[PDB]
């Protein structure tokens, strides 16, 4: 059983979406874990046999963490689906791949959409993104339960960011209730 | 072109020679930053919340080649230091793996062969015999016949697990 005070947050999205930047800005308070995943083409170029490619997981960090986080590799988590608003509606459409992945591999997990790069976006992009979110993503079959969607500047502190923090707390607790 | 996929989990006590063995076995890497975020703590009125946060890196190609790299169904490499006599500690990992993935296969690997008649005693305890599909004793620091044999064992067990019968 997951410890009463713990659960997982998965930050997913295309490269350049501002995922690492958003996480840096969201976390003002911290507190070992290490995971190296490597691609290993262990059987290739064999004339008769199909190729075999392994994804290999190598773990680092302190033993205490792994004792305190018994289910830390579960797929059941809160997901932040992050995209660059300044890249236009095509980026929201690209996000659908991530959303499908979440719906298939973790059908019960909730999602919060986060559009970064709000400071370098124009209102037409904001309105188009919101329109597409509400007309194509919210409560549509084949997509996970999108509980909220935000538009932020991931590079600095602001009220929108504190709002996202509170949404994250609230949705995590909603998920803990199951 | 069709090709076969599988996940390999390398477990064992710290210092067992896991990273060295994997480096030697392998003759678009992915990096995962996992951090604890105490987003709600120390307020006596409010339930605490500490989030385990995963941030992903690497080339997108990996994710096309391993779409399900987060699955729990995997082959396990249980690595231990033979020179420590560590042999009893490994059992806990097996229990974890046996409980968390009763269907996953296991390959035990004793490193530190160069530094072992005592190592032979380990075999006694193994015969501890999750589905323990093979048992090996190698030196993870250099190429050798036992190492290539373990390579082939890994191939064969990966396919046995993925392919039904
Ligand atoms: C700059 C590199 C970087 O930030 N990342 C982020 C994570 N990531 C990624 N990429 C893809 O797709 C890349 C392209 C787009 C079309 C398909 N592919 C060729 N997919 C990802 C995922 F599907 C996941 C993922 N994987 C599993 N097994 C389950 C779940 C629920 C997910 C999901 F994201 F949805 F949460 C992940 Cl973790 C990451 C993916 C790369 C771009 C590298
Ligand atoms: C040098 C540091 C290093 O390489 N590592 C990797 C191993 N590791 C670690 N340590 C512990 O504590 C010891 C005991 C023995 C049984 C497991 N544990 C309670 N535990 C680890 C784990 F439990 C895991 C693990 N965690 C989860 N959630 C699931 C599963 C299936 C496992 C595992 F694969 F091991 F079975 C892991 Cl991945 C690593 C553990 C550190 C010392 C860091
Ligand atoms: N102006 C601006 N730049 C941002 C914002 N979010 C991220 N970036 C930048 O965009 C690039 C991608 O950020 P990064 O966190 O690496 O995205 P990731 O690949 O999804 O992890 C970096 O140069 C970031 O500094 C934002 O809200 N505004
Ligand atoms: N002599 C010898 N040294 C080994 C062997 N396997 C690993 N080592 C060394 O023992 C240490 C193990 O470190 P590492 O690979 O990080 O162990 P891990 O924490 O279990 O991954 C390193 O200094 C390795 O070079 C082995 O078979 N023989
Ligand atoms: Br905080
Ligand atoms: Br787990
Ligand atoms: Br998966
Ligand atoms: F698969
Ligand atoms: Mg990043
Ligand atoms: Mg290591």
């Amino acid at each position: 059983a997951v410890p009463y005070n713990r659960m997982k947050l998965m930050i997913v999205g295309a490269c350049g979406s501002g995922k690492t930047t958003l996480l840096q800005q969201l976390m003002k308070t911290k507190k070992t874990v290490g995971i190296d995943v490597k691609d290993w083409p262990i059987q290739i170029r064999d004339k008769r046999k199909r190729d075999l490619v392994l994804n290999v997981w190598d773990f680092a960090g302190r033993e205490e963490f792994y004792s305190t986080h018994p289910h830390f590799m579960t797929q059941r988590a809160l997901y932040l689906a992050v995209y660059d608003l300044s890249k236009g509606q095509a980026e929201v459409d690209a996000m659908k791949h991530y959303l499908f992945q979440i719906k298939a591999r973790a059908s019960s997990s909730p999602v919060i959409l986060v559009g970064t790069h709000l400071d370098v976006s124009d209102e037409a992009q904001r309105a188009a993104a919101m329109s597409k979110i509400t007309k194509e993503l919210l409560n549509k079959r084949g997509f996970p339960a999108i509980r909220d969607y935000h538009f932020v500047n991931a590079t600095e502190e602001s009220d929108a960011l504190a709002k996202l923090r509170k949404t994250i707390i609230n949705e995590s607790l909603n998920f803990k209730i199951r």
